[PDB]
């Protein structure tokens, strides 16, 4: 059964709740992105209506064939009304067509529900500024103050830099980027574009990508591995024996292998800089993790908490122990004494 902070109060309506069979009294279903834990249980034998992006549209009919009847696409930065209530969609700068939620419920009560987001002082001039929100509905994956990396422009410099030198100095090694879902696509785009190559990748990931609306993907992207030097591997794959492994089909091509691992947060963020990051080495592999979040850090997350200001707030991650839920309830309330709403 659905739990309560998936649901809309006053509303048929409910977020990312795809997993629990037929929800008593919904009448539309959204779906703030396509990440697997959010869309679990959608398939071609749902018949409900589905609200969510164009972005998320196209992977809903073209991956999982979900029928076009039940597709409801919205644009972003727009008032729409669904089954009589005012609602928009706004960018969560997390994954490509990934959307948080206004909704204007018919007794005056306005909510915010994030999605999964990674805050950036931009949403400050949204349609966010304009007015006030009662409850806040958050994606609480890094609410704690360990929780620092860098901008995602410093760990995309990082990573040209280090492949760009890497290939200058050995026009034969290939580059290696591991991937498990959409988001991250900048990890391996700007790696291409440094090097002047296409993405080599399946058939499948090719696939997902040309759902995404990216401009000009069809100069960037490619399934003749043969004609690339840097492909896409699943992130299972991004090890010294899935690398050797795959070295070896390359034909005698390459001898040498550069990887990347994009990560979320690890512990080796608390001691150490993006600059200063080594990788991990076995003969003629290397392998690099780099922190490349699209959740916000615990400061992002607190400024913009601090500028909404929400009367309440409901967290949607890291929800399950009461050691979790203790630690949240005691940030949102030093904010809320610190800023004095
Ligand atoms: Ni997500």
């Amino acid at each position: 059964t659905c739990p309560f902070y998936k649901k809309i109060p006053g509303t048929g309506f409910t977020v990312d709740a795809f997993q629990y069979g037929v929800v008593e009294g919904c009448t539309a279903y959204f779906l703030t992105h396509f990440h697997s834990d959010h869309y679990a249980g959608l398939s071609k034998h749902f018949t409900f209506p589905v609200y969510c992006s164009e972005i998320t549209g196209n992977l809903l009919k073209n991956k999982l064939h979900v029928q076009e009847q039940y597709i409801h696409p919205l644009p972003l930065d727009t008032e729409c009304i669904v089954n009589g209530v005012k609602v928009v969609l706004l960018d969560a700068n997390h994954c490509p067509g990934a959307v948080m939620i206004l909704f204007y419920l018919p007794n005056g009560t306005v909510i915010l529900h994030t999605g999964d987001f990674r805050a950036d002082p931009s949403m400050e001039r949204s349609l966010l500024a304009d007015q006030k929100v009662h409850m806040l509905y958050l994606d609480t994956t890094y609410c704690s103050p360990e929780y620092t990396f860098p901008s995602q422009q410093e760990v995309i410099r990082f990573a040209i830099n280090t492949a760009f030198e890497a290939v200058t100095l050995n026009p034969h090694a290939l580059v290696v980027c591991g991937t498990y879902s959409i988001g991250k696509e900048k990890v391996f785009l700007a790696i291409a574009d440094v090097l002047g190559s296409k993405v080599g990748m399946s058939q499948e990931k090719y696939k997902t990508l040309q759902c995404l609306n990216i401009p000009e993907i069809n100069s960037l992207i490619t399934t003749d591995m043969c004609s690339s030097l840097v492909h896409l591997l699943p992130m299972m794959q991004i090890n010294f024996k899935g690398l050797q492994s795959h070295l070896k089909k390359c034909g005698g091509k390459y001898n040498q292998i550069l990887a990347f691992r994009p990560t979320g947060w690890t512990h080796s963020n608390k001691f150490t800089r993006i600059a200063d990051v080594i990788p991990q080495t076995k003969g003629n592999i290397s392998i690099y993790g780099i922190p490349y979040s699209e959740h916000s850090s615990y400061l992002e997350m607190k400024r913009f908490v601090q500028w909404l200001k929400p009367q309440k707030i409901i967290p949607t991650v890291n929800v399950g122990t009461w050691k979790s839920r203790s630690t949240m309830e005691k940030y949102f309330r030093e904010w809320k004494l610190e800023a004095g709403y």
